[PDB]
C-alpha cells in the first residue's frame, strides 16, 4: 500500500492530481548527494556528477538526494509514497559526496550543467552561511534563462533580530523555503530573515531512501521540493508560463501565517497558485 505523506495533502496538490496535472514531461533537476534510480518508486530520467571522487549520480551513498528527490516526484503506485508530482522528469545532478558536503565549484557546475540541458526547476535543498559572486552570478543565470530556482532557507534559527537564511536562498533570484509543521507552526530550526519568500512542509517528512527504504526527515530541505513539485505542477497545467509567472503565482497565493521575518508571504496552496 502507499500513503500520501501529510504534506503532500497540506499544500493541496491531491486536487491537482484529480484533475490530471502531475507534472508530466516538466524536468526538475535535484542538485545534491545523488538518486538512488533503482529505488521501486522513482523513475530518474537523467544526471550527471560533478563530485570528482564519485562520478556516479545515481548512486547516493548519503541519502538526502534520495529523500528530496522522493517529496518531489515518488511514483503513483501500490508502494511507498506519494510525491507532489509524481509524473515529472527527475534528473540526479550530484554536487554533493556521500559526507553530506561540497565545494561550491561542484555546485556552480552543477547548475550551469541544469542550464544548458533545459531543466525546467532546479531545486537545491543546501545551504552554507557564506556566498560567493561566481555563486550569485550562476543562480541568476539560471533565473534569467527562465528557470524557476528553489532552495532551502537554513536550519539556523533565530538569532535575535538576524536574518539567518543562508546561501543560495538569501539571493533574490532564488525563492527561499522555510519549514512548517502539520499546524502551521515555524519549526524551531527553520531559518528567519527578510529574504524568507514562502514556507513548505519541513517536520518529520516521509520519503523515499536508498535500498528500497522509507523515512522521516526535517528540514527547510524537505520543504523546498515541496515548492519545486509545485512548480512542476502548475507548468504541467500552464506549459506556457514563465518562471516568473510561477514564481509570483506561488508567492500571491499563500496563506499568510504569522509575520514576514519569520514566515514570508506564508503557506504555499499550490491548487491556488495553479489557476
Ligand atoms: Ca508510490
Ligand atoms: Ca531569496
Amino acid at each position: 500500500a502507499q500513503s500520501v505523506p501529510y504534506g503532500v495533502s497540506q499544500i493541496k496538490a491531491p486536487a491537482l492530481h484529480s484533475q490530471g496535472y502531475t507534472g508530466s514531461n516538466v524536468k526538475v533537476a535535484v542538485i545534491d548527494s545523488g538518486i538512488d534510480s533503482s529505488h521501486p518508486d522513482l523513475k530518474v530520467a537523467g544526471g550527471a556528477s560533478m563530485v570528482p571522487s564519485e562520478t556516479n549520480p545515481f548512486q547516493d551513498n548519503n541519502s538526502h538526494g534520495t529523500h528530496v528527490a522522493g517529496t518531489v516526484a515518488a511514483l503513483n503506485n501500490s508502494i511507498g509514497v506519494l510525491g507532489v508530482a509524481p509524473s515529472a522528469s527527475l534528473y540526479a545532478v550530484k554536487v554533493l559526496g556521500a559526507d553530506g558536503s561540497g565545494q561550491y565549484s561542484w555546485i556552480i557546475n552543477g547548475i550551469e550543467w541544469a542550464i544548458a540541458n533545459n531543466m525546467d526547476v532546479i531545486n537545491m535543498s543546501l545551504g552554507g552561511p557564506s556566498g560567493s559572486a561566481a555563486l550569485k552570478a550562476a543562480v541568476d543565470k539560471a533565473v534569467a534563462s527562465g528557470v524557476v530556482v528553489v532552495a532551502a532557507a537554513g536550519n539556523e534559527g533565530t538569532s535575535g533580530s538576524s536574518s539567518t537564511v543562508g546561501y543560495p536562498g538569501k539571493y533574490p533570484s532564488v525563492i527561499a523555503v522555510g519549514a512548517v509543521d502539520s499546524s502551521n507552526q515555524r519549526a524551531s530550526f527553520s531559518s528567519v530573515g527578510p529574504e524568507l519568500d514562502v514556507m513548505a512542509p519541513g517536520v518529520s517528512i516521509q520519503s523515499t531512501l536508498p535500498g528500497n527504504k522509507y523515512g522521516a526527515y526535517n528540514g527547510t530541505x524537505m520543504a523546498s521540493p515541496h515548492v519545486a513539485g509545485a512548480a512542476a505542477l502548475i507548468l504541467s497545467k500552464h506549459p506556457n508560463w514563465t518562471n516568473t509567472q510561477v514564481r509570483s503565482s506561488l508567492e500571491n497565493t499563500t496563506t499568510k501565517l504569522g509575520d514576514s521575518f519569520y514566515y514570508g508571504k506564508g503557506l504555499i496552496n499550490v491548487q491556488a497558485a495553479a489557476q
